[PDB]
């Protein structure tokens, strides 16, 4: 898999 | 999608 | 779940 959903939450949460 | 096991695993990890 | 994704993401990252 890509992260892609990961890097999603990641961007919207900062953490 | 809603992040909801995302935010699980953060709070479970603590990172 | 077992976070598995996320925990290789978050190596990968590094965030």
């Amino acid at each position: 898999n890509e992260c892609q959903n990961y890097k999603r939450c990641l961007e919207i949460l900062e953490q």
